[PDB]
């Protein structure tokens, strides 16, 4: 299988998650497309400490096992997240700390686990247990005072409550390899390894943005750590304008590493992601695919002018025209710059530098022309492996109007249909 993600990533034993909120759960739009798109779910708020055990000694499942019941029964594997960790802890263990905080710790992770026991691929026994400063430190947390030996201590307890389930070392900022932060992690990790603390993987955020982006080294620090005898994980991945080449990137990082278990993106639409206002995931609120999904889809299958196969004629701006509204045609192929576009990150495939392949609509027949370039989905198109070129809001192909093969045949949207008109070269 390969035209949804997580069948893709199974081709190669990998899989593609998300995170998955119980309250959108009566969405059809938000399952129909979790359903559809991943085999893999974390619960993104229901299996933390606060949600999982409100009162102390008081667990309560019912959030927690709404999200793993849909998983299961939706043919999807579980990742747990988290059992110890700083944030989001119920104000009783807020409060706590010193030797009864350490207690406390280890009855909640015998507590969730043993709800969970055998029945849970990855648990993030302990998260974002690092600083910021950039010594490369412990993040100075109620935990961390109980002393420096509270992660250790985590997870032994998590091994034997369920022996079943891989234990993860889950943070963020350690993806980029000369990092302090990363080499933190790095060290206590081989040390683990080699004093035989049970661990058998580690998690990158791989949370995305201006204020720490994505570099090549991230396939290097995957590399390096899966050499230290543990497997990794993308356990939030999300990437601020959702960039496909960054997307693939990522994608195939994970791809060039053996121990990569598999890619989580942190939410289903841009709408439901916790900084939406960076529209970081790979479907649209409208739950349209984004120009990113085609890029992670071809990546995980393992994949100028733009001519039309049935015309053998290339995509052209009428006499050079710039002007805004101008109806693209299909016209003999040569060397100018009205048949030349460059595919962005952003989707968009611009010609002139500044001028976008742009819908003015959204049903059949609509006029395909160029626009100034401002953002507009109407002007994002996913590039398919079959060669046809969808319009992202639309979900129409770009189609020569009546299967038209001579000079002058215009261009608009049409239902797909696999025909000669609807497919184009790049090269
Ligand atoms: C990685 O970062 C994202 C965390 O999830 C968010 O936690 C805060 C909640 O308010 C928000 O809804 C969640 O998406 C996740 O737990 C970390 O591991």
């Amino acid at each position: 299988a390969e035209s949804t993600l997580g069948a893709a990533a199974a081709q190669s034993g990998r899989y593609f998650g998300t995170a998955i909120a119980s309250g959108k759960l009566g969405d059809s739009a938000y399952t129909t497309i979790a359903s559809r798109e991943f085999n893999m779910v974390t619960a993104e708020n229901e299996m933390k400490i606060d949600a999982t055990e409100p009162q102390r000694g008081q667990f309560n499942f019912s959030a927690g096992d709404r999200v793993y019941n849909w998983a299961v029964q939706n043919g999807k594997q579980v990742r747990g997240h988290t059992l110890a960790w700083h944030s989001q802890q119920p104000g009783w263990m807020q409060s706590l700390s010193g030797s009864t905080l350490r207690q406390a710790m280890i009855d909640h992770i015998n507590g969730v686990m043993g709800h969970y026991k055998g029945k849970i691929a990855q648990w993030d026994v302990v998260s974002h247990a690092f600083s910021d400063d950039g010594s490369g430190g412990r993040r100075d947390s109620n935990l961390q005072r109980t002393g420096n030996d509270w992660i250790e201590v985590a997870f032994r307890t998590a091994r034997a409550a369920d022996p079943a389930a891989k234990l993860c070392y889950n943070d963020y900022n350690i993806e980029n390899w000369t990092w302090a932060k990363t080499q933190g992690v790095y060290n206590m990790v081989r040390d683990f390894k080699q004093r035989g603390v049970p661990i058998d993987c580690v998690g990158f955020q791989s949370h995305f943005n201006s204020g720490s982006p994505y570099n090549s080294n991230f396939r290097t620090t995957l590399q390096n750590f899966a050499a230290l005898g543990v497997d990794v994980a993308i356990t939030e991945l999300d990437i601020q304008g959702a960039s496909s080449s960054t997307y693939a990137a990522v994608t195939n990082d994970c791809l060039a590493v053996s121990r990569c278990l598999g890619i989580t993106v942190w939410g289903v639409r841009d709408t439901d992601s916790w900084r939406s206002g960076d529209t970081p995931l790979l479907f649209n609120g409208d739950g349209s695919k984004k120009a990113a999904y085609t890029a992670v889809l071809n990546a995980l299958n393992g994949g100028g002018q733009i001519k039309g196969v049935g015309s053998g004629r290339c995509l052209d701006v009428p006499n050079a025209s710039t002007t805004d509204g101008t109806q693209v045609q299909l016209y003999d192929c040569h060397s100018a710059t009205n048949q030349q576009w460059t595919y962005t990150d952003a989707g968009e495939l611009r010609v002139y530098g500044d001028k976008c392949l742009d819908a003015a609509g959204t049903g059949n027949g609509t006029k395909v022309q160029i626009y100034s370039c401002w953002g507009g989905d109407n002007q994002k198109w996913r590039l398919n492996s079959d060669g046809s070129i969808v319009g992202v809001q639309s979900g129409l192909c770009l189609d020569a109007v009546g299967g038209g093969t001579a000079n002058g045949t215009l261009i608009q949207l049409y239902s797909c249909s696999n025909g000669s008109n609807q497919r184009w070269t790049r090269t």
